[PDB]
């Protein structure tokens, strides 16, 4: 059920032993020694990774190393579509702008921070949540010359439990992290967008990197003289596999949760955030789909835009299903009522006052938040010409010296990026007419961005005429219209440009709404400090984990499937057979790699198939994960690596507010399938030989 | 494979059925010289199965079986299709015009009699052995002089089985006064609607209730206000013990057709011609129809039934092709015929190998013609609406060329034009479908094989399909209402003879009939060779583990209540519940609306004695019985012969089961009798029907 602090391992160890954990407490996490914790990394700032060899080899997801694989891909060597397997350490590709962070030490600094905070004076100060203030405190505690006295190391203080607990992390950062291996996109992204958030899942979501360091193992940026890192701890790979009900645990960096939402915050998330995103993206995607299906050239241009929009749309559908069917609102209401009744018993009314403050703030910002989500989903991300060029003050005070030619070249560059190879003005006019029609019916005249008032005033409610006029008269309506402007550019032309005025007034309204809504965050944040303090004083730390905040956490559970609906059961494990069932040569998502199809036909599974001769692919567990847990190591009862976390099912997206024991599962790629792909697809035996594989 | 057995075969299967869990005595299920459960089974309205469930002639069948009767009695004032119907007294039960129930009174083996009569073989290639006219003459000769007059209600019929190797005579008793008694609302009777068709898990309460009426003596009589309910020889008891995984289950009913003795070449033909053409052509048609329905809500209203009708056989073809591709149907037919050829070589009788060769050679010879026939039938005859536009008759044409018969000819033509261009017909949507359908057709069918008018696409329109279709509507008398009225005011036969839509419809129907006539001769050599082929299979492996193809005659099938795994890591259990109906509820989707009386029954958990041991309310279950079309409404029996459900569908993974039964995929989709009794009781409030039935604890 939780995403636990490392400090909480002691308090949970007894329950973990009852659930099947066999390894000693300090072999997993030791606060003043080496443990398994020392093989877990924050990969490229938002993913998890793990060290799997004495020479710094690292495993993470394919979608985590995707940008590094794409940056090294050319028409001649397409590593993204064909995979990449460096046959020697010297062939491993360096990557610019990459990092791996180890959590060297973690210390509770709550009393220190709470004492420093007593010197504030303003009771409404938000310094208790300020990264700048907490960094000043971290520097004061670690020392002035800390990064110079301890190279590669840095410190950081984070707030937990709404400002009721503080931890200082000593981090070791390596920036020479090289690409070692990756499966083809047919394996790494098999389900592609169709199978995203889906269980059963048949995706071999992995990529391999290697940490490089100086001669002493200290962090150093890319240098041709860098040598692989010999780490203090690395994971052993298990080949025993998994069985139903087996104990499993994960370590990683879950990003965000909202476990202490009030019932009113759940209502707001459903009725404003989710409903607006669902309604607006459904209109947008609907128009985009008709156009993509009618013109194959539009399908090529709008496919990535369509897929990007669908991702958070599917998350919202999954979240709204949980609110509707799993009683998320009711359970938050029961949580806050239990605290209010206990606070009445103790004679302390501050907890009931805190819930009231949150409720009143949510109620007060409802119309503004609705207007913000309406313009953001509807126009800012809904209409492409909302992001068309707007002349800067420097560019206008140049058009009215030959700095006029400098202004037109900068504006031209931005116009070229807006109307690129993937931009269709005809498809954009069709999307805008549908998106604006919905927007104009939901936002009243007195609340509209200034230019949108012209629909009623100048165009007599004709949205198609308003959009047609924007393109017909704008200098950014076509290439010819822009070149005519660039030949005779006047600031008067730009000041009255219908597309410039549209983009300007929709962005003005978007910023005005953002600025008006920002003040409402602080009273809720301050009230949550009191609210969570009461919940902890009443029920304690065990069941009540702190919200995820991109810090190292552990979660445990079992390898177990679930029933998604009446009379249907999804087991705990998928197989290579399931990849072959899904094979569609004419669907780019479900194409199967010929070397992999051959392994399946010949049963060339070696030491990786199960006791029944079936080749596993993925498995699912009752662990509690969220975004940031991509690439997380999955451990046995003995701490040996059995898989990598890569997703969670859609029925569990509401798990960021309330864990769903009967639906929520972590989708993990089996480590036996990872080794099968490295071995029989990549032929990279040197990586298998480098790992410590246990029978 | 796991058969649809003749009643004659119950004797030689009985020990296997008992070993599998059957507890009832053989002759209590079927006895040729006396009353048995077989007497409570009926052929309902010519194509469904039904069952008598009371001593007063009450009959259960599917909702989709009694759907036309429910619709005919529905008005704006009393919409029985939408709200349901529950006659609170026998006098309130509604009569139905053109309805029948057929009982199979006696079944007799007449093989020797027919084979002896056939020896008067004036021609060895005679198809009289399969002729309904010839076999009826033989049935009449055997039954006697004016049998129907001497036994009012009774009739006799002989059918061929095993490709002409076995013949049975059936004595049928037909009742035509069959009244509507009860029906659930459509939100229960057709819950999944088109989305859940051929789908398991299934949550549909597919049932309707009728009652057989007869004269004072229980003899068949047409509708009369003096008719009285029938007291039957036998009726089913209703069980409330329910089902458990692996429980024995059996069905009796009238499966219509199977192709269990197809050669491997016939399976290839079915896949590559029949199914691939239907799949490709309906996919183009449905694709255009969908874009238009999604763009104009008025087009969605007009084309919804046409879209759904086209999808039904399209889904069946996808399911059938999946089985051919993944379950080795072709290979198993090849193994069957190779086994026979090897055995025939050992016996020194080459006629079986010669029979399979005849079938193969015939299939190979008709390939181009059959491809052209399916291409025009799926592509144009069914694919394009203006293919069925009016064609002036020889008499209508003659009338327009010196009497008042001219105005009668125009009124007849107008009537047909009005039926073609009806409230649901869109010329714009039809031009869009035709342009896509004809483009694919012109791509597949060469110039020298095209219907005469379609040659104009290349010759007159320079390959512009859109121009050809645009011209048909622009110049045709049936292109618009105004174009028709202009014709009707000044009608000339010259105008009709050169009309582009008339010429299109005429030449596509000419080519369709030419292809049909050229292909008909190829049926007879295959049929004659199948008589020799099945004779060998029966002589080699016996009339024991290979059942005769379904032919709309009474059969029994047995198996177990069991689910299946459709794909890797997914299991579908054997039983659905009321909870599953509630999960699927969508108030804005007409298919998944949930009746308020049913929703409250669930919330209140008002399940009476109908819920299972765990307190869950059962809805449907699935079994390894072998069913096909015609089995809709079939009674599902316990190990004791008590009614536990009504068959109403089969999953798509089992549609290939008409050629080869699929033990690990094929399942009959049955509505639980406890759910039927819950709907009658708590949704209809019709206690008199529950009191009338013999319900066992
Ligand atoms: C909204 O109008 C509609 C009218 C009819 C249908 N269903 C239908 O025709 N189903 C069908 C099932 C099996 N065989 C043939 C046809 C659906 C929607
Ligand atoms: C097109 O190629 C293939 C088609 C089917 C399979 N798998 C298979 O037999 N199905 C199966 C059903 C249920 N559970 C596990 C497996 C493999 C390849
Ligand atoms: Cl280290
Ligand atoms: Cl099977």
């Amino acid at each position: 059920e939780g995403m636990w602090l490392m400090q909480q391992l002691g308090r949970k160890y007894a329950q973990m032993k009852e659930r099947g954990l066999k390894m000693k407490e300090y072999d997993l996490y030791n606060p003043n020694g080496t443990s398994l914790k020392d093989a877990v990394v924050l990969f490229d700032g938002g993913c998890t990774g793990e060290v799997v060899s004495d020479r710094g080899l690292v495993l993470t997801n394919h979608h985590c190393g995707y940008d590094m694989i794409q940056a090294h891909s050319t028409l001649e060597h397409n590593y993204l579509e064909n995979g990449f397997w460096a046959m020697r350490e010297a062939d491993e590709l360096p990557n610019k702008d990459i990092s791996v962070v180890f959590i060297d030490k973690i210390e509770d600094v709550t009393d220190y921070v709470k004492k420093e905070l007593k010197a504030i004076k303003d009771p409404n100060s938000m310094d208790y949540l300020s990264p700048k203030y907490l960094q000043k405190l971290a520097d004061k505690k670690a020392g002035k010359n800390f990064s110079a006295k301890n190279p590669g190391l840095s410190v950081e203080i984070k707030a937990f439990y709404g400002g009721n607990l503080y931890l200082m992390f000593t981090k070791k950062t390596y920036t020479d992290v090289r690409l070692v291996g990756a499966p083809p996109s047919s394996i790494g992204k098999f389900g592609a967008d169709t199978d995203n958030w889906i269980w059963p899942r048949h995706t071999g979501d992995f990529s391999i990197f290697r940490i490089y360091a100086d001669k002493n193992g200290n962090p150093a940026p890319y240098s041709e003289d860098n040598v692989p890192l010999k780490p203090k701890r690395f994971f052993n790979i298990s080949l025993g596999g998994v069985q139903e009900n087996d104990y499993a645990m994960i370590m990683g960096f879950p990003g965000t949760t909202h476990r202490y939402f009030t019932a009113s915050e759940v209502d707001e998330w459903k009725s404003i955030d989710n409903d607006i995103r669902i309604r607006m993206r459904d209109i947008r995607q609907g128009v985009m789909l008709r156009e993509m299906l009618a013109d194959p050239q539009i399908k090529i241009m709008y496919s990535a835009k369509y897929a990007a929009s669908q991702n958070a749309y599917k998350r919202a559908i999954g979240a709204n299903w949980a609110i509707k069917t799993r009683g998320l609102r009711q359970n938050k209401q029961a949580m806050q009522d239990r605290l209010i009744a206990w606070g009445a018993k103790q004679g302390t009314p501050r907890y009931e006052e805190a819930v009231h403050e949150i409720d009143a703030t949510v109620a007060k910002r409802a119309d503004l938040r609705r207007r913000y989500w309406m313009i953001e989903e509807g126009i800012i991300r809904g209409i492409e010409f909302a992001r068309s060029p707007i002349p800067t003050e420097d560019e206008t005070k140049a058009l009215q010296a030959s700095a006029r030619k400098e202004a037109i070249d900068k504006i031209r560059t931005r116009y070229s990026k807006f109307a690129n190879k993937d931009y269709s003005a005809e498809v954009d006019k069709k999307v805008a007419v549908a998106m604006l029609t919905e927007y104009l019916k939901e936002i009243p005249y007195e609340n509209l961005p200034l230019h949108l008032r012209l629909v009623k005033d100048r165009f007599a409610g004709d949205v198609q005429a308003y959009v047609d006029d924007i393109f017909a008269r704008s200098v950014f309506g076509s290439e010819a219209q822009f070149d005519a402007f660039a030949a005779v550019p006047s600031v008067e032309k730009l000041a009255e440009d219908p597309m410039v005025l549209f983009a300007s007034s929709v962005f003005d309204e978007y910023r005005k709404l953002y600025n008006e809504l920002r003040p409402y965050d602080d009273p809720i944040l301050r009230a949550q400090r009191t609210y969570i303090a009461g919940l902890l004083e009443m029920d304690g730390d065990q069941d009540q984990f702190p919200d995820a905040n991109l810090t190292l956490r552990f979660t445990y559970g079992q390898v177990k499937g679930y029933s998604p609906r009446d009379n249907v059961y999804y087991g705990h494990q998928t197989t290579l057979d399931g990849v072959m069932e899904k094979e569609d040569p004419d669907n780019w998502e479900f194409v199967v790699d010929p070397k992999l199809k051959a392994v399946y036909e010949r049963k060339d599974f070696g030491r990786y198939a199960d006791r029944s001769g079936r080749m596993p692919v993925a498995f699912c567990a009752t662990t509690h994960t969220t975004g940031g847990n991509s690439g997380s190591p999955v451990m046995n009862a003995n701490g040996e690596l059995i898989g990598l976390n890569f997703d969670r099912n859609w029925e569990g997206v509401g798990g960021d507010i309330q864990y769903l024991a009967d639906y929520q599962r972590s989708i993990i790629v089996d480590i036996r399938y990872v080794l099968l792909v490295i071995d029989k697809v990549g032929g990279c035996q040197r990586l298998l030989d480098e790992m410590n594989i246990v029978p």
